[PDB]
């Protein structure tokens, strides 16, 4: 028996739910009038709900999800909370759906042939990672550390705009301070979006790529890390390696990032 949010409810017979999207349950759902600004007007919209295998406990998780994507609010580089369905039946928190899934498939789909030209340019790329960084600066604006920010955790849509998924509740991601100390921070974050951009200008690329997951540690101390990839510039590479500054107050901040990415967008 939770409260009627007047912000947020949305009427329940408004919602056709659809085909299953991933266990562990989350579905796809047809929504009607999403946009009370065209209220016969429907739209694809993904649900959260329990499974009926779950405890007290798991309850109180998709709540506080729930409760923290209300209060994070609205940004067109997240995943938004469009509405709940909290009364008279099974929990139910809808969100954006993106057409075409993760920025890692979005990417590996996209590779050319061999050495062929593919039909991702500098500039659509430069604008994910853009994206991807505008997106975080708002989160950050907002007090949410991600805590695994990476390609698989970006969504998609039909319009290619990228959009942080997974914010409201992977060794090769984490900053050195997140792996030895368990600490998470904004510059952790920062850590991981230095990953992420070597997985856009590599087209979806696994990071450290043959190193064993148990050599890492010890490559991070020694002060190694990943080369710069084939045909990146190296103003892009160097944001990169800014990101993997050991210290985190030498790394940059979104801020800085969204800058740097700007100044490059705007160079072409
Ligand atoms: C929209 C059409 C469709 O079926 N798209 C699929 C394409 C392939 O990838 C899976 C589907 N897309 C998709 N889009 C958005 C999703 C959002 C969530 C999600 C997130 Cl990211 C979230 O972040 C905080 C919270 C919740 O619920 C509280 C949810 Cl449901 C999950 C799956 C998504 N899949």
């Amino acid at each position: 028996d939770l409260p009627l949010d007047p912000l947020w409810e949305f009427p329940r017979d408004r919602l056709v739910l659809g085909k299953p999207l991933g266990e562990g349950q989350v579905v796809r759902a047809e929504a009607f009038g999403m946009d009370p600004a065209r209220p016969d007007q429907a739209s694809t919209v993904a649900v959260k709900m329990l499974k009926d295998n779950a405890s007290d406990k798991d309850l109180a998780d998709l709540v506080s999800e729930m409760e923290v994507m209300k209060l994070i609010g609205r940004h067109k580089n997240i995943i938004n909370l469009l509405g709940v369905c909290t009364q008279e039946g099974p929990l139910y928190v809808i969100v954006e759906c993106a057409a075409k899934g993760n920025l890692r498939e979005f990417l590996r789909a996209r590779r050319p042939p061999g050495s062929s030209e593919g039909p991702l340019s500098f500039p659509v790329l430069v604008s994910c990672a853009y994206q991807v960084a505008r997106g975080m600066q708002y989160l950050e604006s907002r007090k949410c550390i991600h805590r695994d920010l990476a390609a698989r955790n970006v969504l998609v849509t039909e319009d290619n705009v990228m959009k942080i998924a997974d914010f409201g509740l992977p060794v090769k991601w984490m900053a050195p301070e997140a792996l030895f100390d368990r600490v998470y921070t904004h510059q952790s974050d920062v850590w991981s979006f230095g990953i992420l951009l070597w997985e856009i200008f590599t087209l979806g690329g696994s990071p450290y790529p043959g190193i064993p997951v148990e050599e890492l540690f010890s490559l991070l101390r020694e002060g190694h890390r990943m080369d710069r990839p084939p045909h990146c510039p190296p103003e892009l590479y160097g944001l990169m390696r800014e990101c993997w500054h050991a210290a985190p107050s030498q790394r940059p901040t979104f801020k800085q990032l969204v800058e740097a990415l700007d100044k490059v967008l705007l160079a072409v």
